[PDB]
């Protein structure tokens, strides 16, 4: 196999229904990569289409410091592989879990920095006429800390008529309603909530009354004091009217983030 011959597998770093992810040394170049090895979907299937969109997204989203770099993808056995930049700080989700246990969260300057860096990655994705569709802390990677958007498994063109919905803790209501007129603003909504998690919030709801309440534009409770200016930004990014949310470009240019 290419995998076995070109790479020394060092550590399993992620597991799922879908893949495993391994941290690997490439024998020839001496660098470490994250490699995801998933089961090759059935040719011609809607699932292969999805799989290959991740690959096509990666191969047009290799120029940005806030999007995980792609190196290669290939097929072999009944396996599909993708070889990506290794981020050695793990996911934002794990940094959040650790913080939760020690009751020490991202402080406002760190939250702004998180917001801005991921904001830059979305502005880039969005300028390629693409939308990420699954922004959440387990899809943000940490490498000065750098945050990088990864897991382009839900990526779609901005005017697609059909969309695979991302995680429901982060899902904007308009997408759940199958209204795709303003898909970029779904990423904006998911990002605010990602920043709310980083700020120390309880785990977000998947359904039920608390789910619906956030979708009315109410920020979950954050266990620390933030500037009014910053809270207002987060709250407008979850506005029930998607047009009210800032675009990624307005976000990066925002005076709160200057
Ligand atoms: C599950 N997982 C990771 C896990 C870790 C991680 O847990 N590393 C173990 C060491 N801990 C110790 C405290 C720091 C992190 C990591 O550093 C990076 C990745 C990681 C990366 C990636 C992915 C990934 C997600 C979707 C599709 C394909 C990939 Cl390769 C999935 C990944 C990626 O693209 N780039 C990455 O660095
Ligand atoms: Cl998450």
């Amino acid at each position: 196999s290419r995998y076995t011959t070109e790479f020394h597998e060092l550590e399993k770093i992620g597991s799922g229904e879908f893949g495993s992810v391994f941290k690997c040394v490439k024998r020839l170049d001496g660098c470490i990569y994250a490699i995801k090895r998933s089961k090759k979907p059935l040719a011609g299937s809607v699932d292969e289409q999805n799989a290959l969109r991740e690959v096509y997204a990666h191969a047009v989203l290799g120029q940005h410091s806030h999007v995980v770099r792609y190196f290669s993808a290939w097929a072999e056995d009944d396996h599909m592989l993708i070889q990506n930049e290794y981020c050695n700080g793990g996911s934002l989700a794990d940094a959040i879990s650790e913080n939760y246990r020690i009751m020490s969260y991202f402080k406002e300057a760190e939250l702004k920095d998180l917001l801005l860096q991921v904001g830059r990655g979305l502005r880039y994705i969005h300028s390629m006429s693409l939308v990420h569709m699954d922004i959440k802390p387990s899809n943000i990677f940490i490498s000065k800390v750098m945050f990088k958007i990864g897991d382009l498994g839900h990526v779609t063109r901005i005017s697609s008529p059909q969309v695979e919905e991302g995680d429901s803790r982060f899902l904007a209501n308009e997408v759940l309603q199958e209204n795709y007129t303003h898909l970029p603003k779904a990423d904006i909504f998911a990002l605010a909530l990602t920043v709310v998690c980083a700020a120390g919030a309880e785990p977000l709801p998947r359904n039920g009354d608390q789910w619906h309440e956030i979708r009315q534009g109410r920020l979950p409770r954050i266990p620390q004091v933030l500037s009014q200016e910053f809270t207002e930004l987060l709250k407008v990014m979850i506005h029930p009217d998607p047009e009210r949310r800032p675009s990624a470009m307005a976000l990066v240019k925002h005076s709160v983030l200057l």
